[PDB]
């Protein structure tokens, strides 16, 4: 996950496809696997409000059957980068606030023709595994790409606390992509429905017949939604014993100070739940037994916490110790709700009561914490500045706080 790249692509998606299903790419390390015809899987416990939504596979649609000539290219002109990001490479010694992008899309006729000419392989190992596990397969039908190579980069309290980037986007780099669900039927017939449904699945339910002599198998992106999502996962975690919550909080407490081990727990947990094996993880409380829904909620929140910087995580530990999580959570939630759909930057008065209970150190911790998620607070007013293009960072923080609050209540 690259901070500046994710900022650019999320802003880009907001501009190009407002209230649409266009997926912003959170990192460019593997952008080639989000080109048209590529197959991707839904990321477990993923969310619209931050992070990746799909993950790569080693295969394209074409790999499953028994490039350029099948793609349409349309230049799409300019998109603006976040106000904190500067673009170099296309304006001389100076800079620019815009990127030139173009879209590559599967040709309609190519898809119809493929459906006419080719069945899915019956011998493909990957396809058979996905089918057995009934995993949904998605095909990239459209990708937004950088027209030319550019470089982009980002532009008090941390000093007091005694605590505390640029990226080259290659020509043709995938910035955003649109998927559609693959559907598979009898005899390896298939299609890719234009209007994708949420009740839809890639594979039919295939069961072995009970009491048989035979073994053959046969046939919204608003604040309210975020609040409800976080609420569901916290509902999951809340079902532990107070002692259980305490134990988990201890483990997590250990991990927040070390981001790499946090990311390690996240990835190992993700692999465990996804592959479906047994979950024998050190970093989790060995005195509490974790139901799968619980581990999934934990995975969700780990996803939120890993969006935050290392300093933010340390600050979370300190804030836990100072017992100021309720206040921070209140500030974040109130600002998020009040400004969620605001498309432009703004300066606003802050409710004085929101900060009035905090001593010097507590206030400085809070200012740094929310400041690092793009929420600039000025204490003299008090005022705050809203930056829409860092909303995802604030969302993560919200989620992150929501868990920690619950565990320390």
């Amino acid at each position: 996950p690259m901070p500046v790249f994710e900022d650019v692509t999320r802003a880009l998606v907001r501009e190009l496809n407002p209230r649409g299903d266009l997926t912003p790419l959170d990192s460019l390390i593997d952008f080639k696997h989000f080109r048209p015809f590529c197959l991707v899987l839904r990321k477990r416990k993923s969310t619209l409000f931050w992070g990746a939504r799909y993950v790569r596979t080693d295969y394209t649609l074409l790999d499953l059957l028994e490039f350029k000539n099948m793609l349409d290219v349309q230049v799409q002109g300019l998109v603006e980068v976040p106000k904190t990001v500067k673009v170099k490479g296309t304006a001389g010694l100076s800079q620019s606030s815009t990127l030139e992008v173009q879209t590559l899309s599967v040709a309609p006729s190519a898809l119809e023709n493929l459906k006419k000419e080719r069945k899915l392989s019956a011998d493909h190992s990957f396809l058979n595994e996905m089918r057995y596990h009934e995993k949904n397969l998605y095909v990239v039908m459209e990708a937004v790409e950088a027209k030319q190579e550019v470089t982009v980069e980002q532009t008090p309290s941390l000093a007091l606390l005694g605590l505390q980037k640029a990226v080259t986007i290659p020509k043709g780099c995938v910035l955003a992509y649109r998927v559609r669900l693959l559907r598979v039927f009898l005899f390896n017939l298939w299609d890719i429905p234009y209007i994708c449904n949420d009740s839809m699945q890639t594979f039919p339910k295939i069961r072995r017949v009970p009491c048989s002599a035979f073994i053959s198998p046969t046939q919204h992106e608003d604040f309210k939604t975020l609040k409800e999502e976080v609420q569901r996962e916290t509902q999951e975690v809340e079902k532990l014993s107070p002692v259980g919550r305490s134990s988990l909080l201890t483990s997590l407490s250990h991990l927040l100070g070390k981001k790499k081990e946090l990311q390690d727990l996240e990835q190992k947990l993700e692999g465990a739940l996804d592959k479906g094996q047994k979950v024998t993880l050190e970093a989790l409380p060995k005195d509490v037994l974790l139901s799968k829904d619980a581990m999934d909620a934990i995975l969700y929140f780990l996803g939120a916490l890993t969006e935050l910087t290392e300093e933010q995580l340390k600050i979370l530990v300190k804030s836990l110790e100072k017992k100021i999580l309720p206040v921070q959570l209140k500030l974040v939630e109130s600002t998020l709700e009040q400004n969620f759909l605001q498309d432009k930057e703004g300066v606003f008065p802050l409710q004085p009561d929101l900060l009035s209970s905090l001593g010097e150190e507590e206030l400085t911790l809070t200012e740094a914490l929310v400041g690092l998620s793009g929420l600039e607070v000025q204490r003299s007013g008090p005022q705050y500045a809203w930056d829409p293009d860092t909303r995802h960072n604030l969302c993560a923080l919200y989620a992150g706080l929501s868990l920690l609050h619950l565990l320390s209540r």
